[PDB]
This record gives C-alpha cells, sequence and structure tokens, in this order.
C-alpha cells in the first residue's frame, strides 16, 4: 500500500462561481452567451464540449421549478429560458443555470428531475422542448438587438445588460430562431424532454 | 416497542477494539487478514458472514476521505485499500477499517457516505471499484510475500508487520489478483461503488 500525493478528484466547474458570473435578470440568452465567452477565453475546457440550451415550446409557456424568481416550490412560467450544458469527459454532464436555486453547476440528472419534473403530469401546452446548440456555434451565430425587451412606449421591460448588443457579421437579431423549436429553423438540434433526458442523462 | 433510528440499532463488534488489533501502516491487506483470522478463532460470528473488501481501480488511484493519514485534509489517494465488511444477522451491515477516523466499526451507510462519497462528480481515473471476497475464501487463498513493499534497492517502503509472510499451499504471492478489479481475475466479485452501496446499504 502506498498513499499518493494530493490531487483534485472532483469535476472543476467551467465557469466562475455563481456570484462572479456576468448576469442580467431576464436576459438568460445573454448570460449564457457570456459563460460561453468566458469558457472560450480560458483553457480549461474546449468550447466544443459545451452547449447553449434554449428551453421553450410552441406556445411559449414552460414551467421550471427550483427557480430563484419564485422561491418555495411552484414554478416559474417562462416564455423561454436558456441554460448551459457541459458534456464532460467522463460521461458526467452538468447544467449551468444562473437562475436556479439548485447548485451552480448542477449534475444533469438532478437538474432535469428537480427543475423540470415530468411532462406526463402537465397538459400539452406546457410541455418542454430543448434546442441544443454547440457553444462555438452559438458564439458564432447568436445575435440580439434586445428589441423584444422594449415595450410599446419604448421603455425597457427589464434593464438591459451593461454591454452593447451582441451582433454578428450576418445578423443583428435572430433570437426567435433560437427560441423556436421547429427543427427546420436555426442551428442545433431539437429534443423533447424525454429525448433530452435520455441523451444527456446518466 | 423499541425504536431507534439506524445509527442507534445495537451491535456487538466482531473484533477487539481498535487499539488491540494487530496492525501495520500500509499493510491493510494483512491487517484485514488478521481480523479474519481473529473472527475465525472466536465463536462470536460465523466467518462466512464477513468479507474482505479490496478497493482500487485500473489506474490504482482511489480517494478515500476520513482517513488517518490525512486528518481533516481531503482524501488520501491510495493505490488500493482493504477493509472488512460484516453482513450482520442484525440487519445492519458494518465496515471495519483500521485506517479510518470514523468509528471502528462503523455502520455501513455512514462509512460509505462519509469515507467514500459519490463517484457522480469524480474524475474517471479516480472512480472506486470493490472486490468482495468472503472471509473464509480470503484466509484460504490470500498470499503475500511483501515484495511490492521493497524498493529498487531492496529496502522497505514501510516497515513490515512483525510476523512472517502469509502464504498458502498454492502460492507465496497473489496480491495483484486481489488488487485487480478485473472480474476475470481472482476470487470474489467486483462491484462499482454504486453497486457496492446498493448491495450492502440500507
Amino acid at each position: 500500500q502506498e498513499g499518493n500525493g494530493p490531487a483534485a478528484v472532483h469535476y472543476q466547474p467551467a465557469s466562475p462561481p455563481r456570484d462572479a458570473c456576468v448576469y442580467s435578470s431576464c436576459y438568460s440568452e445573454e448570460n449564457v452567451w457570456k459563460l460561453c465567452e468566458y469558457i472560450k477565453n480560458h483553457d480549461q475546457y474546449p468550447l466544443e464540449e459545451c452547449y447553449a440550451v434554449f428551453i421553450s415550446n410552441e406556445r411559449k409557456m414552460i414551467p421550471i421549478w427550483k427557480q430563484q424568481a419564485r422561491p418555495g416550490d411552484g414554478p416559474v412560467i417562462w416564455d423561454y429560458h436558456v441554460v448551459l450544458l457541459h458534456v464532460s469527459s467522463g460521461g458526467q454532464s452538468f447544467i449551468y443555470d444562473l437562475d436556479t436555486v439548485l447548485p451552480f453547476p448542477c449534475l444533469f440528472d438532478t437538474y432535469v428531475e428537480d427543475a423540470i419534473k415530468s411532462d406526463d403530469d402537465i397538459h400539452p401546452q406546457f410541455r418542454r422542448k430543448f434546442r441544443v446548440i454547440c457553444a462555438d456555434s452559438y458564439l458564432k451565430n447568436f445575435a440580439s438587438d434586445r428589441s423584444h425587451m422594449k415595450d410599446s412606449s419604448g421603455n425597457w421591460r427589464e434593464p438591459p445588460p451593461p454591454y452593447p448588443c451582441i451582433e454578428t457579421g450576418d445578423s443583428k437579431m435572430n433570437l426567435n430562431d433560437f427560441i423556436s423549436m421547429d427543427p427546420k429553423v436555426g442551428w442545433g438540434a431539437v429534443y423533447t424532454l424525454s429525448e433530452f433526458t435520455h441523451r444527456f442523462g446518466s
């Protein structure tokens, strides 16, 4: 028998701690994009091991439990919500959600169970779908002019993030193409809750 | 009526107290063999209720927390480690580890939870595997010439136990066959951490 030298044996998060991440309430698509930017700019993990994940449905009403906005367990009904998925080297997958009360990051199995619960127990208009976009692709292609966050009067529904709107060489606004769950549109692949769970679950 | 709560269920230990057990640091395989020999030579419990348990992995680096060699400070990373498992007629199972800072013996659910933790977020190279050998079989078959404990110059890595090497009619050395977590090799059965915990846990 011999005791080896000390070593870090646990998964190391790809992000900064939850309280050190760039964040604006109601701009999860951006918060997630910012995590992608951080990962890209660091050498800990390849960017391609990560995915931006949009959650929505045709009716744009998805319940998510264990959300910060509503502490104590009823759900928040969102039009869409975005989280980050890290498909880690050992078959262990993690979810980074800046709006969850669950750990940041959180093991995938735990997150999907606690946050989402079962689609079977809710009516069809509320069922959850997921667009999974590889992080490199997301940085390359995502663009939002934040126009959706201004009311009829031109005032901000929620204050915007402190940096200029994300744009690309090809577009200044394509957020709807990410929110959409039609496989004929946008980038990445679309999965039902069951499919998503099976695909990235343990 | 008598009610307790798992940690409070009554149990009489199969060994002498920790301070009276034969023990050499870095020779857990031998320390456990000696415990098996003691049990055999006593009439308290049938030997067949007990198992020698080897803990290792392919890379031979396994973390174990609550270890004497590293008080309060993370895990010890062992090439391999050996403990005794008593499957009690009392319905609760116990772990005897001469190297733990937990009680000796310790209720199984508690030992695994504190000492082992989960492999859910542990790097692949560090995941724990268990070889469980019924105690009668261990005494019948185990042999070690202690050759692994001599360095390249022929000197001891750690001082040996002060009794002659354990040998059998069939071998002078088969320690590698116990350390191995290959089911094709050796005696007993091999389990993942999850399997081991589900099997012997509550």
